[PDB]
């Protein structure tokens, strides 16, 4: 046998990280996967699933090696660009991002799931009118298995939330996309507003058939003096 008896021991809630070393702090909480924005995990955390991250174009050339050495380790998963709506970010059209979807994720899809592209919740052009331009130039021959989606906003805003999310669900369904992850979720303010937004949202998202996947945005802000804050105290037991 390659283990011993004590490997033989929702679902939906992420750890979005920077510094690899804070998610002990999350320790027994209801975690089942992980992403850095990184094609890399910076180091090994067991017992959790890390997706790596096709981030952009300065990302290319190390992919085959990045995407086969997740997969090997075990990722059932893979994410293509982050934020390509957003200039300080990807940056990319989407004409430009479906020609490189096509490249880099699709060869890929025997051995994994595809996540598009992760959007903004930027008015269009950005947001969800990019993910709209990006499925009309993919026209049917890019490989997507779940939606990326990506809220930020301020924490007395939770019906936009619920509004975004659902838009894309319907979104992905228009174009034969099942399930969507919300890769990045920030409700804005200080601590207690921000502990009655994930009040709000958590069990809305495990309740969502639509939403697969989501991370609140994100480990290293719910961590200080190696200690969950108040907020990371409630994305925990929430």
């Amino acid at each position: 046998g390659s283990h011993m008896a004590d490997y033989y021991t929702s679902g939906k809630r992420g750890l979005a990280y920077n510094n690899i070393n804070l998610l002990t702090a999350f320790e027994g909480g209801p975690f089942s996967w992980s992403y850095n924005w990184e094609p890399r995990p910076g180091g090994y955390t067991a017992g959790i699933e890390y997706v790596p991250m096709l981030w952009g174009p300065r990302g290319y050339g190390s992919w085959n090696a990045d995407a086969e050495a997740g997969i090997a380790a075990g990722s059932k998963n893979l994410l293509a660009f982050n934020e390509p709506d957003i200039a300080s970010q990807a940056n990319m059209s989407p004409e430009a991002a479906a020609a490189a979807y096509q490249k880099y994720m699709n060869p890929y899809a025997a051995r994994a799931r595809l996540g598009s592209p992760a959007v903004s919740n930027g008015a269009p052009p950005k947001g969800l009118g990019w993910m709209q331009g990006f499925l009309d130039v993919c026209a049917g021959n890019c490989k997507i298995d779940f939606l990326a989606v990506h809220w930020h906003g301020p924490s007395g805003n939770v019906d936009d939330f619920k509004r975004y999310v659902s838009e894309a669900i319907a979104l992905g369904q228009k174009y034969g996309i099942g399930t969507v992850w919300v890769t990045e979720f920030e409700g804005q303010g200080d601590e207690e507003a921000q502990v009655n937004f994930l009040k709000e949202v958590l069990p809305w998202l495990d309740s969502n058939a639509g939403v697969e996947r989501y991370a609140s945005f994100f480990v290293d802000n719910l961590v200080k003096g190696g200690a969950l804050t108040s907020v990371g105290k409630a994305y925990k037991t929430i």
